[PDB]
C-alpha cells in the first residue's frame, strides 16, 4: 500500500520533524500538493534531528514524505493517530537496508499548531 501520504485540513500550518538512525545520509523530502516544501538531510545513529519546520498544507491538504539514501528510495511505513479528536500525528519510518529496524529516517508531522 502507499505509505507516507496524508490528507491534512486545507490551509493549515503543521510541523514536520525528521530524525536519523543509520550509517547512511538520509534525505527526507516533504511535498505539499505535489511540490517540494522542505528537504532535510543528515546522518546520525543517535536520533539527531536532521530538520524541523513549520509548513502550510495549502489548498489541497495533500502532504507526502519521501526518503532517499544513496540515491535510492527507502521502504516506508506510516500511520496517522488522533488524540482527543483534536491533536493529529502523521508518523513515518523508513528502511534503507536489510535489518528492518525501520528507524533509519523517522518523520513526525503534527497539527494543529499555535
Ligand atoms: C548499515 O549501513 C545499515 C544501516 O546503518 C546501521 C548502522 C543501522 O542503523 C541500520 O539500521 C541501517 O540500515
Ligand atoms: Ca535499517
Ligand atoms: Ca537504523
Amino acid at each position: 500500500a502507499t505509505q507516507g501520504v496524508f490528507t491534512l485540513p486545507a490551509n493549515t500550518r503543521f510541523g514536520v520533524t525528521a530524525f536519523a538512525n543509520s550509517s547512511g545520509t538520509q534525505t527526507v523530502n516533504v511535498l505539499v500538493n505535489n511540490e517540494t516544501a522542505a528537504t532535510f538531510s543528515g546522518q546520525s545513529t543517535n536520533n539527531a534531528v536532521i530538520g524541523t519546520q513549520v509548513l502550510n498544507s495549502g489548498s489541497s491538504g495533500k502532504v507526502q514524505v519521501q526518503v532517499s539514501v544513496n540515491g535510492r528510495p527507502s521502504d516506508l511505513v506510516s500511520a496517522q493517530v488522533i488524540l482527543t479528536n483534536e491533536l493529529n500525528f502523521a508518523l513515518v519510518g523508513s528502511e534503507d537496508g536489510t535489518d528492518n529496524d525501520y528507524n533509519d529516517a523517522v518523520v513526525v508531522i503534527n497539527w494543529p499548531l499555535g
